[PDB]
């Protein structure tokens, strides 16, 4: 894994939790996150840095600067429980791929 992830994050109820994903010039790229449930499809949650994909709640957001892309779920719920992974999308290159963030709530 090109990109650095915590292992783990956790909050309690409401509070807000943030998730980093750090490398090299990630500031170059582009970052993608995806929402990972055990078992079930991942979901991309913030695209392109910043956006928000339809659908995904207002409280998440994304930005990346320098070499560190940062994940912020504000109003963390219960439901918002899962493994983070951030990537990296180059104009040309392979994709580069963080090793995972398991967010608990409690």
């Amino acid at each position: 894994y090109e990109l650095t992830q915590p292992p783990s994050v956790s909050v309690s109820p409401g509070q807000t939790a943030s998730i980093t994903c750090s490398g090299d010039k990630l500031g170059d790229k582009y970052a993608y996150w995806y929402q990972q449930k055990p078992g079930q499809s991942p979901v991309l949650v913030i695209y392109q840095d910043s956006k928000r994909p339809s659908g995904i709640p207002e409280r998440f957001s994304g930005s990346n600067s320098g070499n560190t892309a940062t994940l912020t779920i504000s109003g963390t719920q219960a439901m918002d429980e899962a493994d983070y992974y951030c990537q990296a999308w180059d104009s040309s290159t392979a994709v580069v791929f963080g090793g995972g963030t398991k967010l608990t709530v409690l």
